[PDB]
DNA sequence: CCCTGTTAGCACAGGCTGCCCTAATTTTAGTGG
DNA sequence: CACTAAAATTAGGGCAGCCTGTGCTAACAGGGC
């Protein structure tokens, strides 16, 4: 198993996150948020053009395509229902939170997300106040 | 991600499964119930045993070493504990909770686990019956 | 530094060494000969394909280009030649000779070479009495 | 490969030369002469004082370590030894052999290099009139 | 415009290990003669 | 021992995903001509 979990859906949710905190997403930001080489971030952004996640920008500005955007949001979902999980019902201390909802994101089916927007009350964002997105494509 | 998530827990984890069965844990037994082929299944096991987690005994048997066995609790309390939380708190439908799971023990840290004792007040078994293993060393 | 000094051209000279063998080249051959992990091997190939210096046939045999071949012959001719220029004039030792010649062809220019067969006296063959090939192309 | 061939190398030496004409050994100096970037010689220095091969005084002079100048001694002594053998053996055009030497200093095992010593009756300066240095050192 | 150097963000080459495959054998444990 | 069925190996790959080394331009900073 990758310390990441899964690569691909971390690259997304860096650069969702970077589009969040206003940052313009480069490969140089990945590698920072992500301890990576630079040669490494961008043979994986590469991989991704090539599988069409993402592209690089004349400008070297990372962009999500509409396949990696609806994943992207999807993975930021999972993580934001997961921290709620965590801090509602299992009582997490809130230092954990975060590190410990980073590998569930990877791993919760849409399934138990729908059933997590149930059970967790019509959570409408995470323990921290952040909002949870795609709510409307989970289907609620 | 590989559809596995963790490949050397599966393959402890498989072990104790076939362990729990009384079936003899042979590389064969991996191949079947992973579906994977025999060369991936003795490149791997090969890995494991160069890692201290298991031997290929004379007889051809995989014995799990000392920290190979509680790993393979570990992860084993873990699934059974998801698959509680899952059928208990979440209300996943019993078809599928075995396949999230599978997942889960992946990810789950020792600290949710012990909270997750609590939460579901102290059980002992899966949903399904079988024995949750490793609560002692757990620390409860 | 390369250990191999030059990786596309030690390619080369293996290939060369192989076909003169009459083993057939594959990328598991080169893999054995210089030390290499598999992938690594068959990243380099791809770059050397990638450049007009081979091809990956269907079966997987690798298939020198016009270019690549004048190349290989090229290493090998420097190769020769520095063998003769370290016995007969040199004076290294028979058993270490190889080992120098193998770092000293990627470096010997064409120059160099035409002045060798002057000074060596119109030589055709290696000490170890294989011929030297590229002569006629040299420039003789 | 490598136009330099090994750059660590080709950065001592002419460290060296710089020492030798008595000229402040800089950073432009090194920039100048190997025709790179301000911002590779920085990158590269800083490699070479990561493995204590020179030092960056406080006002910026590059200054070689026991071993960096140790390892300068040992190219120095390879390139003047070559350019002996260019000349007075092999013939090579005098507006040639320094390119020629300035990639066989790189190859040339010490082997080869008390071989010439010998076969060129204790050479003790370079066809140019410079002292060649380490022939203690390389155990004469 | 030099000069000397830095910080940021890339490029490509050439290394690695993990974990997955097929085809074609070979070894081994158990069975029958 | 001899055939067989299960088990494992041998041979040669695949792709994902890590790395360091060694090169670059842009922008800038501080001082100089
Ligand atoms: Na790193
Ligand atoms: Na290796
Ligand atoms: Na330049
Ligand atoms: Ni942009
Ligand atoms: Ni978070
Ligand atoms: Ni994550
Ligand atoms: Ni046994
Ligand atoms: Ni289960
Ligand atoms: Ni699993
Ligand atoms: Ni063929
Ligand atoms: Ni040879
Ligand atoms: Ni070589
Ligand atoms: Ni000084
Ligand atoms: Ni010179
Ligand atoms: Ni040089």
């Amino acid at each position: 198993m990758n310390e990441l979990v899964d690569t691909t859906e971390m690259y997304l949710r860096t650069i969702y996150d970077l589009e969040e905190e206003g940052v313009t997403p480069l490969r140089a930001r990945i590698a920072e948020r992500l301890d990576q080489s630079g040669p490494t971030v961008s043979q994986t952004v590469s991989r991704m053009e090539r599988d069409g996640l993402l592209r690089v920008a004349g400008d070297r500005h990372l962009e999500l395509t509409e396949k990696g955007r609806a994943l992207a949001i999807a993975v930021m979902r999972k993580h934001r229902l997961a921290e709620r999980l965590l801090v509602d019902v299992i009582g997490l201390p809130w230092e954990e939170v975060h590190a410990e909802a980073c590998r569930w994101e990877h791993v919760m089916s849409e399934d138990v997300e729908r059933r997590l927007v149930k059970v967790l009350n019509n959570p409408t964002t995470s323990p921290f106040g952040n909002p949870i997105p795609g709510l409307v494509e989970l289907g609620v």
